[PDB]
């Protein structure tokens, strides 16, 4: 039952580094990062899944500062995901996400896909264009691929914990993110928590419904 | 198993107006709404579940004007979520949040509690007093809670659609949002799709995994 999963699921504050997501766990996460939706299905995202010692080394860096207490979580999880934003959306993009669409077999003909082409522009470019919140926008619907995420791995058995908690303008230079048209917003260590996890027998706390709900 | 539903799951592009939510799904998606992480657990989100004739109405003059491709699945749908974001967090807010986690049994003495809100209050002053972005990051940590919550519908077997087509100006004046110091961002039917959803039999497209997607 997923509410039991959205009910037991925790921040996991500390991994145990020896507990490895299986490969075919680690196929799954890469199917939960690609199948979420998107306005318009624009996709305006890029994932790095740093597993290796060097890579969530890499990774760990953005951790410098006042992140520290980050820092641990990136190096002793199994993967690590970095959600990052497009930092522009270009007509390229577009036409790579229209003509993947008919690849598929989403158009029975081709007034079909223009009339896609024309709806996707035009929603696009009114972000770019008028009220030129395009980065914004984006960066949304990759924060939209997280709440996925961090369900699905929850319901695969993974423990996960969200962090904004570190340097994206560091990862950024880390990666060449900034030259390829991309930035950093949120990194996802997934793996197993160990015992140093005291907020695994938390009790969870949320805001009763009384204040954060209307019904009409 | 949830890659299943995740390779399943659809935006609805028409309801079935005659099937309702039980009793229990209704309560179950609020649970969902609920229990959603955040940031720092700051929850900065209020949601309106429209679930009569005249409340699903009041959310559709929203899409009046240039989106009424979207007005038909605000009526038809069973019930309808208006994701909110507030407009400026404030300390009462925070208190709030704290006060509840206290509540719920989170801190073993004072000092862990005062140290959890002065840990919140200089993470979110860094949001409002320099970057002054808190708006932005309160609203992503609402897409976050889409997006929990689409894959969560999808697992208890609900059929949904994420709506940014529709006029947010309109929705706020027609709830008194601004006043109360909140944003509706998505909106999002929840119920069963009807024969006239032609997405349900169309194939799911995305990009492939060697343009999305770095490992390290
Ligand atoms: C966008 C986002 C950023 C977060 N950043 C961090 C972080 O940097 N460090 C951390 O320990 N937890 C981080 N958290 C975890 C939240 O504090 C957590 O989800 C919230 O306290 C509720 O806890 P739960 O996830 O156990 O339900 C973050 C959460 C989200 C959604
Ligand atoms: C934030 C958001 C906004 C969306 N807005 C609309 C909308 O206004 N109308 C609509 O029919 N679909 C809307 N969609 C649905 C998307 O087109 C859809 O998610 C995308 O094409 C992928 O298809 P799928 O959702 O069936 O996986 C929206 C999706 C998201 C995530």
């Amino acid at each position: 039952d997923i509410i039991s999963v959205a009910l037991k699921r925790h921040s996991t504050k500390a991994f145990d580094a020896s507990k490895k997501l299986t490969p075919e766990q680690a196929e799954q996460i890469k199917t939960l990062l690609q199948y979420s939706p998107s306005s318009t299905n624009s996709q305006p995202w890029h994932f790095i899944v740093a597993s290796t010692e060097e890579g969530k080394a890499r990774v760990a860096k953005s951790a410098a500062g006042n992140y520290v207490f980050n820092e641990r979580k990136m190096l002793d999880a199994s993967h690590v995901v970095v959600f990052c934003a497009k930092t522009a959306m270009d007509d390229v993009w577009l036409k790579l996400v229209v003509d993947q669409e008919d690849a598929d077999g989403r158009f029975a003909t081709p007034e079909a896909k223009a009339a896609n082409d024309k709806g996707r522009k035009f929603f696009a470019d009114m972000h770019r264009k008028d009220l030129h919140d395009d980065a914004e926008w984006m960066a949304k619907q990759v924060y939209l691929n997280v709440g996925n995420f961090l369900l699905g791995v929850a319901a695969l058995g993974l423990d996960a914990v969200p962090i904004e908690g570190f340097d994206a303008a560091i990862l950024d230079a880390e990666f060449g993110l900034k030259e390829k048209g991309y930035t950093s917003l949120v990194v996802v260590p997934v793996g197993h928590h160990s015992v140093e996890d005291f907020n695994a027998t938390l009790p969870k706390s949320r805001l009763p419904q009384n204040i954060t709900l209307t019904e009409v």
